[PDB]
């Protein structure tokens, strides 16, 4: 029961200050596959709801790290209605400022990190409604919300268009979709889109399948 010992250690009400080494080890356990994301997150959540606010805050610190460091299987456990309702309720009953601030901080950082994913829109909606209702968030640093970004794919070379298979030549020239990296003729890659996921906020050439995925993602 390594995960459980580490989580107890990291959230102890005898712990003076945050135990980063246990937290990094917990993240490694989830990344290596030794602890499954669902179980890990549910376990951390039990600690978040502890009556002692030192334990609760240490638990939120574990939650922050596992979300930042462990990928989509952990994102999917927090970026949902159930967790947003739980955090709103936890916020409502907090008296200690550092705990209230940490919850607000996380809602905001996650809302940014998960923006333009329809599945996770409930996080942005929670941020928006808390802001509307007068909750003052800590100052946002974009650096706290880059953890889900990926880089754009490498480009493929081929002698025909990936979509229509027209053969490239001197007068049928090559283009690429920045979202999938495939190679296209001009007719098949006429769309332009940003690609927030890859850090692209300029409008860049995409194919129609990628344009629609990204269009409906916005
Ligand atoms: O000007 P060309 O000699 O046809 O060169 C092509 C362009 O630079 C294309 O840019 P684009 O995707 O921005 O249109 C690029 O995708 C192709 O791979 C190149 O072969
Ligand atoms: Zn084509
Ligand atoms: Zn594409």
């Amino acid at each position: 029961g390594t995960f459980e010992r580490l989580l107890d250690k990291a959230t102890s009400q005898l712990l003076l200050e945050t135990d980063w080494e246990s937290i990094l080890q917990i993240c490694d356990l989830i990344r290596q596959g030794d602890t499954q994301a669902k179980y890990a997150v549910n376990s951390i959540k039990k600690k978040v709801n502890d009556k002692n606010p030192h334990v609760a805050l240490y638990a939120l610190e574990v939650m922050e790290s596992v979300v930042k460091n462990c990928g989509q299987t952990v994102h999917d456990e927090v970026a949902n209605k159930q967790t947003m309702e739980e955090l709103k309720d936890l916020l409502k009953r907090q008296v200690e400022v550092n705990v209230r601030n940490k919850i607000l901080y996380l809602i905001q950082a996650w809302a940014h990190a998960f923006r333009n994913e329809p599945k996770y829109k409930v996080v942005q909606d929670t941020y928006q409604i808390m802001k509307v209702e007068g909750h003052v968030f800590p100052e946002f640093k974009e650096s706290d919300a880059m953890f889900a970004a990926e880089r754009a794919p490498d480009w493929v070379d081929a002698e025909e268009c990936h979509r229509c298979r027209v053969q490239f030549g001197v007068m049928t020239r090559k283009h690429h979709c920045r979202a999938c990296g495939q190679i296209f003729c001009g007719k098949c890659s006429s769309k332009y889109s940003t690609i927030p996921k890859f850090g692209i906020e300029k409008e860049v050439r995409v194919c129609e399948p990628c344009y629609e995925q990204l269009n409906r993602k916005a």
